[PDB]
């Protein structure tokens, strides 16, 4: 196979496939990412190859409710942004895959271009999940009103069902309204970096991480983590290891001695020694944390992340702080932390979830699935 | 569930010989960290791996194993080895302990990955990168030195590897290597960009000088220099130059008939080029043999002279074995008009070709790691 991959310009969306891109080259096939400036260094930091493609709103409940005016419409606004964006830059696909010549594409749900790209070659197309998907319904109607034509034009009944949906959320935490996929075991892949000393060793202390994102915090401002930092760092006998993009690290004006600023270091290196994650949902950090069997606290702000929190919660795994009432009181962020630092149910249910994950087939396991 | 823990020696093609099978471990489920010093950490993380932090040429001595001249060579490498590993025995000790690896996978030459699998009774699997000229003088030296350490910690001697996993076509192996079982090579050559350029061949014959920074930082400009000239004075020649960034300046007053590569990873672009003049590192002549592409070969240290001499004698390339020859202007312009004038060198490359796909592929392999 030739595997020409479009993911959504986001690092996230990306990351969730690198193991999959890997199980491929490891066993013989070619891969490529198409990949806008925005990914690029995503792309090669993982070792792989890419073509160039030119390329106060949180938290934001409305994303977690799809039923209310104003989930409707955000969703509705994501997949409009993707349909002109795919139709903008089609012809430059288009000179790619004549380029490239790929067999298979493998395409994030989000990348509406991938799945144009698919009908007008009649290319097979790998939907990918990166994680909690609560496209159903606006997303995918919109999807539908705005490239139908388009198909339709070449031909098409219009945009095309997908060969294949690869999905590695855990069922329990997937949007009951998105369709059946095919399961596939999530590898955590946090980017690379070196393993710290001390990652090695539980402590005596209570160690609880706080792992934001760049992504997250460059639309959100320095709030989210603030407030981590200030309910993790209050209760006795915490130890927090502060895990932030190295342009955060100077947001971190005074910390407790024993507190940790963990920069560039992989989350899934050391996260075995903590028995809590603080975290703003659904992206590699909160998947690295289920499956390693670790409780969240989410604090949810944009897209899949209320999802995740709520589905996180139900299950027993962790506690959700669902909108900014919650989230700027800084009596139930604390109490959340002291109420998961004081009940091993919470770690019984993570580790539940991360048996539904592992029981899972893996990345290697899925690639005969591709060949087929 | 392995924990991999992977011993290279300092030397960045070692490594990427070993990255597509640390990929295939990754995909499969399993955890994998590089033991690295300084040399190797950039290798290692633009592999998207993760860390723990530890004259003249030509010189065709080290292909002749049956003189003094190449035995002290060898003997002198493996007591430099050797050092290293009493060196460096505490750092591997204490991240051993601390990170409790199951399984260590370990380059040939890398004397302390099997001094750690014998003093912590952990199986070791040795990894080559390619033609293994290891087994007189320097394993001999490797025993001699290493076998008195490891019976001062109770053992016989330094231990036999549990297995040997060796990715050369076994015809163009050293007849003295103890076998080892088959691996595929997978093309790595580092993460980058797919060029324009590298689609289609054009009328010109194209062809690749691709020579490493460890070779031209031993070397000096020489290789290259005489590879440039040979080439570009060659009437239908276009030559794609691939040599590290720093080597760039080496390169003045290129002809119009020249292009640099800009950091592009040779797979990318290798299909399009009708022969490969480089110095007969692994990563390069194995990427170039598996797409059944002939090779020009300059050996200058370690297993290059073999690899060139059996190269060519399985008709797939020409050998310039020492200085004489690779100096020799009229007879390196008249090797790269020989090959392309002659359509067996791409036929005989093309069995040998056979000969690496006919071996299971990285992700094969996990399963024989898992039941060692
Ligand atoms: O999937 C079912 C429920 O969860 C969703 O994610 C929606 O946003 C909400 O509209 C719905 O009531
Ligand atoms: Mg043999």
């Amino acid at each position: 196979m030739r595997v020409l991959v479009v993911p959504l310009p986001y690092p996230t969306h990306l990351m969730a496939m690198v193991p999959l891109c890997w199980a491929l080259q490891a066993s013989g096939h070619e891969v490529l990412i198409a990949a806008p400036p925005e990914l690029q260094a995503t792309a090669h930091g993982a070792g792989l190859t890419t073509a160039g493609i030119r390329g106060l709103r949180f938290p934001n409940p409305a994303f977690g409710q799809r039923d209310t005016e104003a989930g409707r419409q955000l969703w509705e606004q994501t997949a409009s942004n993707v349909a002109q964006s795919s139709l903008d830059q089609l012809p430059e696909y288009l000179r790619l895959a004549e380029a490239w010549r790929p067999s298979v594409l493998l395409v994030d749900v989000c990348a509406l271009i991938g799945r144009v790209l698919g009908g007008l070659l009649d290319l097979p197309v790998v939907l990918h999940r990166w994680g909690v998907d609560p496209t159903a319904g606006p997303f995918s109607d919109r999807a539908h009103e705005l490239l139908d034509p388009v198909c339709r034009h070449h031909g098409l009944t219009g945009l095309p069902t997908p060969e294949l949906i690869l999905d590695p959320c855990p069922p329990s935490l997937q949007a009951s309204d998105a369709p059946q996929g095919a399961p596939v075991q999530y590898v955590p892949y946090n980017g690379s970096g070196a393993f710290p000393a001390w990652g090695a060793a539980r402590t005596s202390a209570r160690r609880v991480c706080i792992c934001m994102g760049r992504m997250v915090l460059n639309a959100t401002g320095p709030a989210p983590l603030l407030r981590a930092v200030a309910a993790a760092t209050e209760l006795p006998g915490v130890e927090a290891v502060i895990a932030v993009p190295p342009e955060h690290r100077a947001l971190l004006t005074d910390l407790p001695d024993n507190a940790r600023i963990a920069e560039s270091v992989p989350l899934n290196l050391f996260l075995r020694t903590c028995e809590l994650v603080i975290c703003a949902g659904g992206s590699g950090t909160a998947f690295t944390a289920t499956r390693l069997g670790i409780p969240q606290l989410v604090l949810p702000q944009y897209f899949d992340q209320f999802d995740y929190a709520r589905n996180l919660a139900a299950a027993g795994a962790g506690i959700c702080l669902p909108d900014e009432q919650a989230q700027s009181d800084h009596e139930q962020f604390t109490d959340s932390i002291a109420t998961v630092l004081g009940d091993t149910g919470f770690a019984a249910a993570a580790i539940k979830l991360s048996d539904e994950i592992t029981a899972m087939p893996h990345p290697a396991a899925l690639v005969r699935t591709l060949e087929n």
